[PDB]
Order: structure tokens, then C-alpha cells, then sequence
RNA sequence: GGCUCUGUUGGUUCUCCCGCAACGCUACUCUGUUUACCAGGUCAGGUCCGGAAGGAAGCAGCCAAGGCAGAUGACGCGUGUGCCGGGAUGUAGCUGGCAGGGCC
């Protein structure tokens, strides 16, 4: 809504396929803002979803795209490598 | 100014197979101690046979070994990691691009 206020078009992307009902939550937040939200399912690859979200945003000429991520502790290296994979794909 | 679904293509999930790299799981054995005579070995002391030479049954101690524990390698069972790994397969499910219609 903050980015919806000055007239910038906003689209949301769900990057958490791990936690339960995160997709549905961001879909609720997306419905409250009356803006399209791109997500697939729980368990899906996050980097792929975010990638497709950016591609779609480029095709739909979306001004601002916000990409969510899964909650992760810093002491976990594999999740850090996953996030690095997300960035690398982006 | 947005959206949906077809044509084509890129991913992803599930089922099956496999490679590399990156994180995590039992039963046995090594040490800690334990088990009087009635599994075994060495068997002190003592005792049995003998003039002598020497053998003998065998307690304790010790070592296996049998109970109970502290953890060591391979078998057995798993995976929200990376190479968007390589493949098989869906009449599948989800997502994106493009050629676009049409709906507003
Ligand atoms: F949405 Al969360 F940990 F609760 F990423």
C-alpha cells in the first residue's frame, strides 16, 4: 500500500515454500492491497518462483516487485547457500 | 490500463534412476568397572603319588569370557543445501516468457 499510494504499480511474490500458510498469508495481504500475487505451492523452489515473478513483472511492466523469503537462522549455512542461489538466479 | 486461456518454450512439484560437492541417525567392538564352587587358561600356597626323578586334582590372584556402562569404523534407515546436475515418465498439477485473442 505504501508503494501503491504515490501511483507505483505493485506485485507480490511468495518466496517461502517452507512455512505453513505463508503463501495464503501473502495472498491475504495481496488481496487487501488489491494487487496480483505470484506463488505456486508449499514445497516449491523459491528461486524459480521469484525468477518467474521478475520475468512476469518485466512483461507486465510492474513498477515495484517485492520478493518474500523463508525465515532462516544465520547459523544455518545451507539456507544461506539457498538464498545465495536465489540471488544468483535473480 | 489490466487480466484469463490456447499455440510454442523455460522452470518447478510429485513418482522412478543416477553423479559430484555440502549437513545429520541403530546393532557390534575399544576403555571403565563387575561375576565365590558348579563355563576355560596360567594355576602361587597347600595337598595327592614316588626313596628319588618328576607328574597330578585344583582354590585365590590375573587374563579371556559372561553382566552393566563411557564411545569406535563399516553395514541399516533419511534429506526446506548447491551444480536452476544428468535422465526416465504423467492422459498430470503449478508457474513464467513469447504469438495473441477476448473480457472490461
Ligand atoms: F514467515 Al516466517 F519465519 F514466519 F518467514
Amino acid at each position: 500500500r505504501q508503494f501503491e499510494q504515490q501511483g507505483k504499480s505493485v506485485m507480490l511474490a511468495a518466496g517461502d515454500t517452507f512455512r505453513a500458510a505463508a503463501v495464503e498469508q501473502l495472498q491475504v495481504w495481496g488481496q487487501r492491497n488489491n494487487i496480483p500475487v505470484i506463488a505456486q505451492h508449499t514445497g516449491a523452489d523459491s528461486a524459480s518462483v521469484i525468477f518467474d515473478a521478475i520475468q512476469a513483472a518485466k512483461a507486465r511492466n510492474i513498477d515495484v516487485l517485492i520478493a518474500d523469503t523463508a525465515g532462516r537462522l544465520q547459523n544455518k549455512s545451507h539456507l544461506m547457500e539457498e538464498l545465495k542461489k536465489i540471488v544468483r538466479v535473480m
